[PDB]
């Protein structure tokens, strides 16, 4: 029922890059999803205490959210675009794993994911 430590957003010994694909992931992908009317439940780690989801972290072992992704991108945490794309996919997957099919939160994730897929389709060549 308690919250775990959040995912890391800094690791000084993890090697980093700033590539045009990672720049696109911040400037286009994250910014598009962040501003959406359905972004709010995904803008920070799930607070299982405030939201009264005492089983959330029993089920979700790889938490991810856009607050974390935003910080990772701003702090150049990633080596490659695939790591960041995986974080978005983990976020959506967690939502679909935890929640009841057809719930409104699942519709919210689906709307963000549709946009994510449209943007990733045009990921620039390195």
């Amino acid at each position: 029922s308690m919250n775990p430590p959040p995912p890391e957003t800094s690791n000084p010994n993890k090697p980093k890059r700033q590539t045009n694909q990672l720049q696109y992931l911040l400037r286009v992908v994250l910014k598009t999803l962040w501003k959406h009317q359905f972004a709010w439940p995904f803008q920070q780690p799930v607070d299982a205490v405030k939201l009264n989801l005492p089983d959330y972290y029993k089920i979700i072992k790889t938490p991810m959210d856009m607050g974390t992704i935003k910080k990772r991108l701003e702090n150049n945490y990633y080596w490659n675009a695939q790591e960041c794309i995986q974080d978005f996919n983990t976020m959506f997957t967690n939502c679909y794993i935890y929640n009841k099919p057809g719930d409104d939160i699942v519709l919210m994730a689906e709307a963000l994911e549709k946009l994510f897929l449209q943007k990733i389709n045009e990921l620039p060549t390195e």
